[PDB]
């Protein structure tokens, strides 16, 4: 069942920014491991003397990696007479946000139809209000919220390019790398208790509880009108015999944040074996793959969906499998991005739901769970 | 002339310690652009609950980058039960050095004979201490004066591998990355005044100057015994027509700190092709090439020294070329190396003075200021 209950007009995934330290060496190891060009920028030689904002774009994803300079250039300034593009950037805020949390993602950013509105509704509907609407050039309105921990949900919306003040980056700096990553699928926060974290933001939004088919966590996923906008939320559990991986980010990241980012392939094979290549030289590493059992085991639940020279292909590669009772997922996780184990990556395509594909076909993966635990069950007894 | 006025047996640089926000992320950016492979880290996984600690090596250059974790996770904690494997290191000190100067070097360390007796006998003639000597397993030991800013000289001396409680990394981590740099041959200090700073740090150390031979600097070269251990020092000159690049960088790094790096490449050819092939694609840009007027000049002046192809290669990677009266030296400059204009790294390899190399051969580059000056004007009039 979607029963459509948007309060305002929600379009799709904008971008995500990291807060950073250093933005310029966060932005060029992201480039290299997933592929991703440098395609706008704001910084000292835009006239911001504020912060340093670099944009990277594969497809319709867009990652912007943002840092502070010394307060000091910019001490005369007021929020009238400011040179950032952002209006929304404190030097206080991210500072605090980066020593708190370590690097991660300060903002989930929808585009919408007037960000304004959709910010004047969201609080009269409980948002804790962040940032108020600020119109940039008479072009681009920005907004936020709170949405979980000390990460934002940013509106953003257009009246006809990145946001104003930001300047398209030099073919020559602008090298044309591409693995095949198409667009942001979902975006997952962890929170201590999700009942409450559900309840805050379905209330504000209007996004309904998107259908779904020892872990350690209880989930749930929050959607847009067109389910185009997917929020899943976790909650630990505790007293598992191994320890919740959803408690030991809460305690790593100082409590909730965003824990990973879904990135849609076009091409998953592709954009594994382009990754895993530059793993150890510079890019991003992945999770153990799973067994072979799991592999054998893939025969019987989607060998109606992929050959095995594509199963096969998935195994070279350590991607999963999922099914639900409308399309197949495959999937694949990052280990951590940075020093703490809080967020990571998963790397995604989905097959089946056509109808233009319906947003969130085939599920998240919870079937892997016990997937996995079966065949690592399995390979032990097949050793 | 040297003095050989030592007050404690000093014998080469041993690493470079930046600190960092995220260490992950920018020990994976410098591996991947200056060709150095992982071998040691401290970090959550080796019991450090403290700062995670991560080590590249290209022959003799080690390069070790630090961020801290979380307070909470070593809260229990005390100095005689912590699992930091740099006692000195301080997660406020840590913070608070790079909310002041972003991305930047912390410790320039040089191996000594003993780092106890070092550590005394500079103090005894007016180093400022700022970690006294700590032995590490009964095997190593380090301390740490102030050096300028909020740099320290590290001295770190050996019984008889890079620190105890680091560990070897995974081979399959480690990816054997190798562009030609085989050890530091300088390091460079900005401050506002060279006077005191020369005279404090000559004071505690007996480094002596080492001889050299409207470009915004004063500088000056202090020098161990065997002159294997360089440490340039400049300040501003005001008033210049073109603002003085020294101050510049003190006022985006808050003030004195380390300017620049100089790696020496036994192949700085290949160094050089290696690394302008990865500028666009994760690893580091360079400083704008001299014009051909530049490169015709060098006939004249290094004729004797390198072929015309030689001269040819200089040219299409952007390289200079100086000589004193002993030797010659082959520089480039990259771009800053974060998102300040602050740090940046100099590729060097030097042609003479065989004895071994004596340090130093060739000097720094000094009469390159006026060789790009003369080669841009002569650019401009033949155009
Ligand atoms: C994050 C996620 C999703 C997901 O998207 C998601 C949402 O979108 C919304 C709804 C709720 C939700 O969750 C789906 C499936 C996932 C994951 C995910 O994060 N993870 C790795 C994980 O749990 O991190 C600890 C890792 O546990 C392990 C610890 C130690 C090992 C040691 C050896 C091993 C060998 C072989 C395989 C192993 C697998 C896991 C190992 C492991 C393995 C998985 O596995 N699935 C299958
Ligand atoms: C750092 C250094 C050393 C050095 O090691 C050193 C020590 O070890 C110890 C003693 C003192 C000292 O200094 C030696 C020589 C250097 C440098 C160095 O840093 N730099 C670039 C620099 O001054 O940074 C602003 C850049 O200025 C420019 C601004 C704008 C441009 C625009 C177009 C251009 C086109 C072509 C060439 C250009 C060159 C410089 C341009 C420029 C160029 C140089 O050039 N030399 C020649
Ligand atoms: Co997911
Ligand atoms: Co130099």
């Amino acid at each position: 069942k979607n029963p459509k209950s948007d309060k305002f007009k929600v379009k799709r995934f904008h971008h995500i920014e990291f807060w950073c330290g250093d933005a310029t060496n966060v932005a060029r190891r992201f480039s290299w491991g997933l592929g991703m060009r440098f395609s706008a920028k704001s910084d000292l030689s835009t006239g911001n003397m504020v912060h340093a904002s670099y944009l990277l774009t594969s497809g319709d994803l867009r990652f912007l990696f943002t840092a502070p300079y010394s307060p000091s250039l910019s001490a005369g300034e007021i929020k009238p007479t400011t040179t950032a593009s952002i209006p929304s950037f404190d030097h206080g805020s991210c500072r605090s946000f980066f020593s708190s949390h370590g690097l991660g993602v300060r903002a989930v950013a929808i585009e919408v139809e007037d960000a304004e509105s959709a910010f004047s509704i969201s609080v009269a509907n409980g948002a804790i209000p962040s940032s108020p609407p600020i119109v940039l050039n008479e072009a681009v309105t920005i907004a936020e919220v709170k949405l979980y921990g000390d990460v934002v949900l940013r509106y953003v919306s257009y009246k006809a390019e990145f946001l104003p003040g930001f300047e398209r980056v030099e073919d020559a700096s602008s090298f044309p790398l591409d693995y095949g990553i198409r667009r942001l699928d979902h975006a997952v926060g962890n929170v201590p208790e999700l009942g409450p974290a559900l309840t805050y933001v379905a209330g504000f939004t209007g996004f309904h509880q998107f259908a779904e088919f020892e872990s350690g966590l209880n989930s749930a996923v929050l959607a847009s009108n067109d389910e185009m906008v997917l929020l899943p939320i976790n909650e630990p559990v505790h007293g598992t015999k191994r320890k919740s991986q959803i408690q030991t980010y809460l305690e790593h990241n100082e409590g909730a944040g965003l824990q990973h980012l879904a990135l849609m392939s076009e091409d998953i094979f592709r954009t594994l074996r382009e990754m895993r290549k530059r793993s150890s030289i510079g890019g991003f590493d992945f999770m153990p793959s799973p067994p072979p059992t799991y592999y054998q085991n893939l025969k019987k639940r989607v060998g109606d969906v992929l050959s095995d020279d594509q199963i096969k292909e998935c195994e070279e590669l350590g991607i999963l499998v999922d099914r639900d009772d409308q399309g197949t997922l495959l999937q694949i996780f990052t280990k951590p991005l940075g020093d703490r184990p809080t967020i990571f990556i998963e790397i995604i395509q989905r097959v089946g739901c056509m109808m233009y594909q319906s947003g969130g076909c085939g599920g998240f993966g919870k079937g892997n769970f016990s997937e996995l635990f079966k065949s690592i069950e399995e390979y032990e007894k097949t050793l």
